[PDB]
């Protein structure tokens, strides 16, 4: 038979294993002859193993490297302009690599040129808050100095963008080991952690959706039109470089004015934490001087595109996308999920060679330049943008398929939450102590939902991934699946090593997952979910799941403007629309499943999946959310305040934030109403979808 | 059998003419009390006709009316401040129609309030190029002066723009007999010509396809969030009144300043035609003063929407629209279409006694509040726009049947080029010296093709009616049809008692259509078409006419912006991507059209007719035109200079248009580059639709 469990069974750890050490030998940077050799190869075998039409789809990005032979560091500089200390120039290399080139070496990518000098204020992680308590309650002001932040909570470009608001001059991004050294590990190559020499790389852009910074709302094929650079999308105004924390104690150690305001601001470094501005007495007279030269230059970047034709439905398309460029190696980030998709093809083509098909087309991608801004997949999306809207069932994302060894972890639409229980109910829990059990089972007793008893915790899509343009621009249903660390322990990295040079083949073989058992299970999870998306007759995404969703972030946000009654009262503020239209879809979709269970007619179904296809898309407003356009879902959107994280009724959320300080409450309040009808309209018209169509 | 014969034979001009009759006893303003009960009328007939459901679909949107205490009107005024002629307060009413209430006084809906006293100049038609002759050519400064203007050749809300973007202070508009009295027809009641006390009613807004000027984006229901009156969409900063050619003598005879610059400058009146400012010597002291008084108030309005379900594809929608609400009695503008509507539905929903159903969906419309901006047909699409842009098959506008009785005039996609053509072969021509001849031959005959031996004129779509929501913001294949006068023979109106207290019932009966024999015509195209798109088993669109069209337009375009040949070798301005892409267009359409002739299988088939009916909504930009973000159609807009007509590559066309006059000529040929970049994506884009899906 040629069903799931057939598809399932065919994956093996070890050709995970093998592919995962093939990827992961030599860097694979964007826009590199390497990753475009990689990018060839992948091309080979999807159609060796069978996949119907294997292409690559290239574009002309804009993208960010270092200068060979003028190399960026911090220094701290004396009265006489003397360099007294500088910052490393290269991450020390690890044991067998020692001789591999083209190790890029730790930058921002994006940083603007510039040598600034000034006076040292520590930020923190660098949040919305933080600085809200540099500036509101330490009254310190950051504006002319060079700010330095610890990495961590929130996505590096929002900690930029915070920093240049602020009126800094110039960040320093550093690793603490509060954040990225887990107690009683020990320092790659001998376990886990981060080493004082390590440095996370990153992009600190702030696209909001928008791909390549010279040419938002188009891909950028051979004739595009480019914006000029000045007019370009998300790029910072001062220089960033990240750094390691043996540089950091060096920069922190002299750190003079006031005392951090407490304890959430110290991390593990023997410093005092002090927030500034500049050095203690002795050293007043010193600063801190930032050489950066990287240079921004459009490059061509390749994504691998398969397919695989459906047998009845060719034109519905369910996407199995991650990307392959990576910061060096890539051993978890993102090679780890691009091996899974790998075995994932070659299991797909042996069903294929068998005579079998999928009921809807399966497209594979490998995107490229996604540690650049997510920009292969948008691209290819702006390009493809009438194809995915009116044929697009799902899109399934493949980063890396480990970031712990513990339990599951999933972030979805809740279209997808029965079809996910339903499929880990169905395959077996990897870990120690429940051989035997099923997925569920493990993943509910380590990860229970807070809201349920018995149910596993399933979160919203946020951003930082390729899942972007497909979810909040096209409204396209997402998901992905990974394995993950402990949260409940602390909320520290259960991968310190990204972004670094440690991130190697040898990282996961030796302290993550030795049998390759984690990858399988995420292997089965994601190809498991593409099975049934592109195979069951009836799409598997219950609304019912939506409409409960939706009451919760009701809830949610009614409960945030509740903290403001007198406004509420004096600008006439009421959620009483949303509540009725949360309502009406709740009643809607309960009859509408009733029709899905009890109507051989194939005209009937298609309309049903239709129903079922567009219920995701009908969240999308055209008009976008305020200052965003390319984020257009109205239930969800990556948060304002940090791209990874995902925030429920975002255009509503955003007007209430910090209203408080607004200087117009009349004007701030109009805009929470206007949020609201537009919400409250979009939910029923979502409903409305549902209803009978005539 | 039912057959389209069938639906055809049912139709009868008596109907048409007994219910154009009912129509039309009493104004039936938008907003008003009467105009809601002929709804209900009309909700209550065409349930009784046989629709499946018939539901009123209500809006509170921005309307404008005189205040009945406080007329508006002009006068001149002499030094001492004496008012010593005055415009009229009323037409007078026709015979027989002296005593009915209600009839509006004319008016422009939502002029502002104010009382604007000045020197008077003459700007023509007050078009783009009678403001660049003023200004550039003949030096004359508009600015602090009151702007008189003839009404004729571009939607006067263009006029009014223009007219407040030169300076003027308030807008005078008159009807002109050159333009709006046919040589040798007597005034009304004894012709069909405007007497010298008629005045066209008519909104002056520039809306852009915004509908409710206070919600855009939005329906304008029970909980909306309004802009303030500062900030809605379209409204005039200046008075404006409309005065008929008695009262404009009065106003133009003093008048002084220049002489006319050329004949085309001269109306019939026996006036110079002096563009002034200001009257001649012994009158130099006298001006013209504005007093207009009108109010704008949210008002609720109400559409008629009737369904007939589909029986074998329920979830795909055929539309026919057109609105009820008129300025006065409405005796052609929109009755004589509301007319044929009502009748189109009695013979569908004959047909649906007797057993059939059409195989898709129809969509009956009775729109209202269309001559306040489309307001009703706009509100609803915003409200139902997910529905529309998944489920809409073509959009056909059924406003005046007739506007002359010479030929047949059809506005429509180049998707329905084909359907046109033949449904018109199958049709009897009604004109004298064609009987036993098809309405192909009588048409092809009196309105020939330009590029085309043996074919008829079909026009490009523009706006300035209901279906502007439906083809331009949505991107749903559109059509409208009517009979019309020989615009070979002079360009002036077929009509010019339109929107006066004279365009009546006997207007029609004694001078257009005794018979009711046009009107029946235009009732079986607009039926006929409606029941092929509704029932034909592959949607009777071909792709191929589009490829054609796109063709002509970009030779169109690159000859504009051939006339400035150093400019383009200088910023290496290329139309090389927008031709290739229109070849791959050709391309691709001839080979879809040869496996849409090649392919029992029902998948394939609505595969096929679901390209077919998201092809003309592949040229959607969801970014729109530059600041006018609700017409994103890029090959076809209303023109910024003239709401009526359609321009073809809207986006280049504008950038091209007097760009010799920009003061920047890298940063204008910068944006003409980036437009060609934006339609070559497009079009590609379209083309590609229509490739193998997988
Ligand atoms: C959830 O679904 C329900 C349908 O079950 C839907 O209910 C609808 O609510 C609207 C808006 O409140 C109702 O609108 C009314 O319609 C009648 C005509 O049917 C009008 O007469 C009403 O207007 C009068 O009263 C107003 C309110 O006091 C006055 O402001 C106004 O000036 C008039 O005096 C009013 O417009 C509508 O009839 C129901 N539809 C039903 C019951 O079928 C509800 O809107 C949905 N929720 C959302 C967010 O869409
Ligand atoms: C109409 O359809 C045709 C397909 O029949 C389509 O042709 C495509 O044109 C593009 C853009 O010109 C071609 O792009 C090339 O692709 C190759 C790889 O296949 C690259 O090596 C090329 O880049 C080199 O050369 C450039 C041009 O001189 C340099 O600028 C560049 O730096 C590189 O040196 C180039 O990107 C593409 O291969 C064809 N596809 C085919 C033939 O299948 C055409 O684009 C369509 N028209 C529109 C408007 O879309
Ligand atoms: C996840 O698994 C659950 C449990 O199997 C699925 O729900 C079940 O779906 C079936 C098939 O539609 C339902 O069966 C129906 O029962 C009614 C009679 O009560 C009948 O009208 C139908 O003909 C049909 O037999 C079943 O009730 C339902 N069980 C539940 C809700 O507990 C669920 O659909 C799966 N989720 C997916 C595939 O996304
Ligand atoms: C308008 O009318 C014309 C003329 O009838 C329609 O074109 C005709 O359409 C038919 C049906 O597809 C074509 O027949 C086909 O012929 C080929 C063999 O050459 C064969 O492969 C098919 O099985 C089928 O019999 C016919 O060729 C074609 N005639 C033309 C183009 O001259 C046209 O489709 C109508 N337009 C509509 C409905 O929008
Ligand atoms: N362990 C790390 C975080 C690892 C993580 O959460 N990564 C994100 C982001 O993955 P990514 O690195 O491939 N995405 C890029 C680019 C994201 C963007 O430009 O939107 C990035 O975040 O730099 C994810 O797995 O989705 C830490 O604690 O700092
Ligand atoms: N005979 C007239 C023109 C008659 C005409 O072309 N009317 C247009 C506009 O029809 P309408 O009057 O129903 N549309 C309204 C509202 C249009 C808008 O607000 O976009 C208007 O033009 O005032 C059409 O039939 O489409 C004349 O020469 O001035
Ligand atoms: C990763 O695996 C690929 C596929 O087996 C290897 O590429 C092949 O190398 C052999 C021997 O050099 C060639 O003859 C083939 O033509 C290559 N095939 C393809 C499809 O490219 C590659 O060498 C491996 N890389 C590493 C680092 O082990
Ligand atoms: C990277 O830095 C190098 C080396 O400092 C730059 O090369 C110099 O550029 C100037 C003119 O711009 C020349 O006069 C120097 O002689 C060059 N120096 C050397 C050592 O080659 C180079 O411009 C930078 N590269 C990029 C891409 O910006
Ligand atoms: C940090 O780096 C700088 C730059 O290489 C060093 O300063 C240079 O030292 C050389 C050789 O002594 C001088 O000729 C250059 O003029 C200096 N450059 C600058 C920009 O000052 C500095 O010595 C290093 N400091 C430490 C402690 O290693
Ligand atoms: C237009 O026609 C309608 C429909 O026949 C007339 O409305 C009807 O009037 C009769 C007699 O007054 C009533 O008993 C019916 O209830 C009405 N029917 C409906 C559906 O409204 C209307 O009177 C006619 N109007 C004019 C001006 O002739
Ligand atoms: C229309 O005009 C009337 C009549 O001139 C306005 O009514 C006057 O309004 C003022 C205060 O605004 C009163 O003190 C006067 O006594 C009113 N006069 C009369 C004769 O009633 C009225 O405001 C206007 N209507 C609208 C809708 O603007
Ligand atoms: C034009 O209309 C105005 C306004 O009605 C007339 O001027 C008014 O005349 C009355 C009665 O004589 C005066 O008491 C008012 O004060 C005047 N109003 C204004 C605004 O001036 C005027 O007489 C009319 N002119 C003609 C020629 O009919
Ligand atoms: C911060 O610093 C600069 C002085 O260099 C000043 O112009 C700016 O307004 C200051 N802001 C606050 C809030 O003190
Ligand atoms: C793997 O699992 C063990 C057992 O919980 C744990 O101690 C170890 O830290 C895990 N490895 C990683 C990289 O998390
Ligand atoms: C037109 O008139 C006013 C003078 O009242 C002036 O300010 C404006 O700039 C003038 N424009 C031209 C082009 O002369
Ligand atoms: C009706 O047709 C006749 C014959 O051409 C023509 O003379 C007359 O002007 C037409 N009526 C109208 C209103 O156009
Ligand atoms: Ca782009
Ligand atoms: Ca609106
Ligand atoms: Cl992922
Ligand atoms: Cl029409
Ligand atoms: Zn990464
Ligand atoms: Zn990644
Ligand atoms: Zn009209
Ligand atoms: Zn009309």
């Amino acid at each position: 038979k040629h069903n799931m469990k057939a598809f399932l069974d065919e994956l093996k750890a070890e050709n995970i294993k093998k592919f995962l050490y093939n990827f992961t030998q030599i860097p694979h940077l964007a826009g590199t002859e390497q990753n475009f050799q990689l990018a060839k190869q992948i091309q080979s075998q999807w159609k060796e193993f069978g996949l119907d039409s294997v292409e690559l789809a290239h574009y002309d990005v804009l993208l960010s490297y270092p200068n060979k032979t003028h190399p960026n560091y911090i220094s701290i500089i004396n009265e006489d302009g003397n360099e007294i200390f500088n910052t490393s120039l290269f991450e020390p290399p690890p044991p067998g690599y020692e001789n591999v080139s083209d190790i890029v070496p730790p930058f921002s990518a994006f940083s603007p040129q510039g040598m600034p000098e000034g006076d040292l204020v520590y930020v923190n992680y660098a949040r919305t808050e933080d600085f809200f308590k540099l500036e509101r309650d330490m009254k310190i002001n950051c504006s002319g100095k060079i700010v330095i932040a610890r990495y961590g909570k929130v996505f590096r470009g929002n900690k930029v963008k915070n920093a240049q608001l602020a009126g800094a001059k110039g960040v320093i991004l550093y690793s603490d080991p509060a954040d990225y050294f887990a107690p009683g590990v020990k320092s790659y190559p001998d376990g886990w952690n981060l080493p004082g020499g390590g440095v996370q790389r990153g992009n600190i852009l702030n696209l909001n959706g928008a791909g390549d910074p010279l040419t938002p709302g188009y891909p950028a094929n051979e004739y595009a039109y480019r914006r000029g650079i000045a007019e370009a999308v998300g790029l910072p105004s001062i220089p960033v470089h990240p750094i390691g924390y043996y540089d950091a104690q060096k920069l922190l150690e002299k750190m003079g004015g006031s005392a951090p305001p407490d304890s959430s601001w110290r991390g593990s470094l023997k410093v005092p934490y002090n927030v500034g501005p500049g050095f203690t007495g002795n050293f007043s007279t010193q600063k801190v001087k930032m050489h950066i030269h990287s240079t921004n230059e459009v490059t061509r970047i390749y994504n691998v595109i398969g397919t695989l034709r459906g047998a009845v439905e060719p034109d519905r398309y369910v996407i199995l996308g991650g990307h392959r460029d990576s910061w060096v190696f890539g051993g978890i980030d993102p090679q780890s999920g691009a091996a899974v998709v790998h075995e994932i093809v070659r299991s797909f083509g042996t069903l294929k060679k068998e005579g079998w098909r999928p009921r809807r087309t399966i497209l594979f991608a490998s995107w490229d330049a996604e540690e650049f801004g997510l920009l292969g997949s948008t691209e290819w999306a702006e390009e493809n943008s009438r194809l995915l809207q009116e044929r697009g069932v799902a899109y399934i994302n493949a980063d890396s398929s480990i970031e712990g060894n513990y339990t599951l972890r999933v972030d979805c639409t809740p279209l997808m939450y029965s079809l996910v229980h339903n499929l880990t109910k169905e395959l077996k829990s990897p870990d120690e102590g429940f051989e035997g059990k099923s997925l569920y089972e493990s993943w509910t007793k380590k990860s229970p939902s807070p809201e349920f008893s018995g149910m596993p915790r399933i979160s919203k899509l946020g951003s930082g991934n390729d899942f972007e343009v497909f979810f909040q621009r096209l409204g396209i249903a997402s998901g992905r699946a990974r394995y993950t660390k402990n949260w409940e322990t602390n909320k520290f990295s259960g991968y310190p090593l990204y972004h670094s040079v440690y991130e190697t083949y040898e990282l996961v073989e030796k302290f993550y997952d030795p049998m390759f058992k984690y990858h399988l299970t995420v292997a089965q999870v994601r190809g498991g979910m593409v099975f049934e998306l592109a195979n069951s007759i009836v799409l598997p995404f219950d609304c019912r799941d939506y409409a409960v969703v939706l009451r919760k972030y009701a809830d949610k946000i009614y409960s945030i403007s509740m903290k403001h009654p007198q406004e509420m009262k004096t600008y006439s503020v009421s959620f009483d629309s949303l509540f009725s239209a949360v309502k009406n879809f709740t009643e809607i979709a309960s009859k509408f499943s009733e029709r899905l269970q009890d109507f051989s007619n194939p005209i009937v179904l298609r309309m049903m999946n239709d129903q079922l296809m567009f219920l995701e898309r009908a969240f999308i407003d055209p008009l976008g959310l305020p200052d965003r356009p390319f984020y257009r879902h109205v239930i969800y959107a990556p948060s304002s305040h940090n791209k990874y994280a995902g925030e429920s009724f975002p255009g509503i959320y955003d007007a209430l934030f910090d209203i408080e300080s607004k200087v117009d409450p009349s004007k701030a309040w109009g805009e929470v109403k206007r949020q609201i009808y537009v919400a409250a309209f979009t939910v029923q018209a979502a409903a409305e979808t549902l209803s009978e169509v005539a």
